[PDB]
């Protein structure tokens, strides 16, 4: 079962004698979340990046006081696409033989590095799949978020940080990326992810939203927490979102084949439908990875997709691509 919330949300902290950095060792997989990253390398997740869902519900919230209906949603989603049904475990990063034996085409289950299923583009500090690398850190982009940082934000990362360099990453991937996807999922997280270094990435003793450089480099390049870092105060996610899109308001849509050619898309979710977004997500992405699963695959499916639905913002109704 998912994990339900933490009996105790007090900043804390987490960066301890039982949670101790530890460089990689051969085999050991990141991916393009510095959250996930940072928790398999201080031990709250295992090390090599290989985790079931519930452990990657209690890493957030233990590690970072992700709230639990977001841990939820995020990790299910993720499971859904990029994990292993049958043997509850999803990678972290890169496809690993570790998840076990696949089920058929044309499900991949290719770990959080997999471009497209809940990873997409004009990402903060990895690149679009387009051009090579998904998943690394990119140094070029980092320096970016830093000039963005002392442009907008007193040399620290914050909400308005996060507004003016959202969209700058959209642009540049518009202009360069003739394959840049911006609809649906990726519409939604490519918003909220970049609320994350301001609400959980910060010093739960100060949570004052002001991420400072030093900090967001351990955490973004090193996956590390700062030397006697507190986890913040109290359970959160995406909050500020709207300060964010407030910056720049845009409709999703894609480049058709060209740069430069960013064509709206009436079929996505956006903002005004967030039902929307979750049916979509269950009915095209999960079910066309999916289509005609057999008895272990259906049985595994229906309970992941129902731990899914607890996670979804209240109001939605759940929708069963398998029947119930
Ligand atoms: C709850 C389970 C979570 C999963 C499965 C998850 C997975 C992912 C994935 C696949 C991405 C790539 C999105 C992209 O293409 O840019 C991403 C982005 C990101 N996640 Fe998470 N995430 C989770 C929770 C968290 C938490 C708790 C944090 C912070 C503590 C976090 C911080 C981030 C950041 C900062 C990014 C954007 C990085 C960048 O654009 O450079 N995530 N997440
Ligand atoms: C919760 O944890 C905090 C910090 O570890 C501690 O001070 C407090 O006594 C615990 N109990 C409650 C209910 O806050
Ligand atoms: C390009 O976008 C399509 C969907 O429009 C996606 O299936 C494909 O993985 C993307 N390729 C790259 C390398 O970006
Ligand atoms: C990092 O991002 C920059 C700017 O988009 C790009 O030129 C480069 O190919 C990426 N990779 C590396 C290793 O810098
Ligand atoms: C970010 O910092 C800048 C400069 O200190 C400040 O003007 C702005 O109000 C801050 N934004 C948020 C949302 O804290
Ligand atoms: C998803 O499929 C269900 C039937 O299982 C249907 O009721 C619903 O309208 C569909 N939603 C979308 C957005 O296709
Ligand atoms: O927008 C989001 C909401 C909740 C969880 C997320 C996890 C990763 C990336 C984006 C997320
Ligand atoms: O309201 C939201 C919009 C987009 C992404 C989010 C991620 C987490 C929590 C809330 C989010
Ligand atoms: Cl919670
Ligand atoms: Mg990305």
């Amino acid at each position: 079962l998912p994990p339900g919330p933490l009996e105790n949300s007090s900043a804390k902290l987490v960066n301890d004698e039982a949670h101790p950095w530890k460089p990689l060792r051969p085999g050991d997989i990141r991916g393009p979340c510095p959250g996930l990253n940072t928790l398999a390398s201080h031990g709250y997740l295992p090390r090599n990046g290989v985790a079931t869902p519930a452990q990657i519900i209690n890493a957030v919230q233990e590690g970072f006081n992700f709230d639990n209906q977001a841990a939820i949603f995020a990790t299910y989603a993720a499971h859904l696409v990029d994990g292993n049904l049958i043997t509850d475990l999803l990678s972290i990063g890169r496809k690993t033989r570790l998840t076990g034996p696949d089920p058929p085409p044309p499900a991949s289950v290719g770990g959080l590095n997999e471009h497209g299923t809940f990873e997409g583009d004009a990402s903060m500090t990895r690149g679009d799949a387009f051009f090579g690398n998904n998943h690394d850190f990119n140094e070029t982009l980092f320096e970016q978020l830093v000039d963005y940082s002392n442009r907008f934000g007193g040399g620290k990362y914050n909400l308005t940080v996060a507004g003016e360099l959202r969209f700058k990453r959209i642009q540049d991937s518009i202009a360069t990326n003739p394959n840049f996807s911006f609809v649906d999922f990726r519409f939604f997280t490519a918003y909220g992810e970049t609320t994350f270094p301001a609400n959980l990435f910060v010093d739960g003793r100060r949570d004052d939203g002001q991420l400072d450089m030093d900090a967001a480099r351990s955490f973004f390049q090193f996956s590390r927490m700062p030397d006697d870092f507190f986890r913040a105060p109290s359970p959160r996610s995406g909050t500020g979102v709207e300060v964010v899109v407030q910056a720049h308001p845009m409709q999703p849509g894609r480049n058709v084949g060209k740069i430069n050619s960013y064509t709206v898309d009436p079929t996505s979710s956006d903002f005004s439908t967030p039902c929307l977004m979750y049916e979509k997500f269950v009915n095209i992405t999960v079910k066309s990875l999916y289509p005609n699963p057999t008895v272990q695959l259906r049985k595994a499916l229906n309970t992941n997709l129902d731990f899914l639905f607890q996670g979804v913002a209240a109001g939605c109704t759940q929708v069963f691509p398998y029947g119930r």
